[PDB]
């Protein structure tokens, strides 16, 4: 029993965190085999941050300019290649603590753990959700650039995110492990607009199934609705339209509780129109959407 | 920028997690040096749990009856003892991944990170707080007994909690790493219940300091209430009694935000009576009491303009 926001054990990822130093700019790096992945703006100083020419800034840099440090040991760079917004640095040692990794790009609505690092040392770990506008409700202080987002499938660490820049609107922009940014963001410290943040419909429906499993069920009603009728209300409260693919994902959650997918939608519809009237679901008065259907299965099986 | 509930990196604790099997029972063990610590009920059957006599039951058990697995590798048991509700199993190999450690007994209200484990394998990590009634609102299932709670004091892992059982309300109870339970609980299959839970005062205060730092300040007001005046309102809405030493802990946050400790209490008093009216603080309709001032300082950093 109990429903908690849970991060994946960060241990495997911890053995990959190094401190990358280029002149005055120092950030975090991901040491996988003999390659150190870090945001390309490590070559840039507090000067270039407004409008930097990355392709021209790399020209005035050599292997001796980069100072990769694996804790106490000072690794030596033997090659530099800038792919998209990430800088790949080849080193002498092919990391002994390398886990069975893979690089994937997470879709909006999906979740991952973030291991926050400061000066190459892991600080903490928390669970994040990629918002539909491609932003993350995170916590990044000065020196967290290079921190990675990941998922764990038994022994395989799937890397999906790397922190690059702090959004002025409080939010946080970053790239996948191949250097491609999420959303309409670039690695320049300029006024960037995040956009409109819609509530993930399928993640709230998955969270409602977890409340039923935990005994909390004061929100259950006799009403029932169809896909087209429920979607009308979704476009009024900033919610995503539920497709047939979303219903197929909510399979094991519907079979475990017993409540049908179309019947649960009516319980959600009444809580948005009327409200919660001071009562709480799973220890919270707000509809939580940072929990994918796979996150609910992982914790209730 | 930003403010999230954050667990400690669990890496150093994952290297100590083992699977402990005694007869039919399987739970988690904490392998520190050449000793494995686990809940002593692993030696009981479901039948023994109705009225266990752990001393006599441990007399009938020997080293061969304890299968300790460090993943797929097996550790030979060369000794067994009992210290309160924890079973200590001596093994033929010291753990190479043993970090700097100490056993501490946290007070209620304090926080720690939990590494939930199933059959010796870590599944996830979350940030917990010891509730006033000595229970924790965690997320444990069958196979989680022996999952540990900890804090990381820069290089030293302070182990403070071991999971033993779950109560009828879905809340969890456990011991410290010395075997002493937290609360009036016992490792016995009998009727037990958590009791009356209250809201942590010093923790809700610190959370309001963190919201001011992160922009949110619509809940602030020109009111100013005294130490004993606020304590009268606190016992009405189920809150902890605020002491002078509790206010001294809120010192760096008061000096950083420039909001006196009694001024934040006055703003909190209005939030208890009037409410939030739908408007949220840090994206939360309820007041959060799982963040101690120490966790807020650690995340918000801050500068005191002396």
């Amino acid at each position: 029993s109990g429903f908690r926001k849970m991060a994946f054990p960060s241990g495997k990822v911890e053995g990959c965190m190094v401190q990358v130093t280029c002149g005055t700019t120092t950030l975090n790096g991901l040491w996988l085999d003999d390659v150190v992945y870090c945001p390309r703006h490590v070559i840039c100083t507090s000067e270039d941050m407004f409008n930097p020419n990355y392709e021209d800034l790399l020209i005035r840099k050599s292997n001796h300019n980069f100072l990769v440090q694996a804790g106490n040991v000072q690794l030596r760079v033997i090659g530099h290649s800038m792919q998209n917004c990430v800088l790949k640095l080849k080193v002498d040692t092919a990391n002994p603590k390398t886990p069975k990794y893979k690089f994937v790009r997470i879709q909006p609505g999906q979740t991952f753990s973030v291991l926050a690092c400061y000066n190459g040392s892991p600080s903490g770990v928390y669970q994040c959700a990629m918002r539909p506008n491609f932003t993350i409700k995170g916590s990044f202080l000065n020196g967290s650039c290079g921190s990675v987002g990941f998922n764990i499938d038994y022994d395989c660490v799937s890397f999906c995110y790397m922190h690059h820049m702090e959004l002025p609107t409080g939010v946080h922009a970053g790239t996948d492990l191949e250097g491609n940014f999420y959303g309409p963001f670039v690695d320049r410290q300029t006024a960037q607009a995040a956009g409109t943040d819609t509530t993930i419909t399928v993640n709230v429906l998955a969270w409602l199934y977890a409340a039923v499993i935990n005994g909390d069920r004061w929100f259950l009603n006799r009403f029932t609705t169809t896909l087209n009728d429920f979607n009308l209300v979704a476009m009024k409260y900033n919610y995503e339209p539920l497709t047939q693919d979303h219903v197929d994902i909510l399979g094991p959650l519907s079979a475990q509780t017993g409540i049908a997918v179309l019947d649960m939608c009516a319980s959600l519809k009444e809580l948005l129109q009327n409200g919660m009237n001071g009562r709480t679901i799973l220890g919270s008065a707000l509809l939580e959407d940072e929990f994918t259907p796979f996150d609910v299965v992982r914790q209730c099986s």
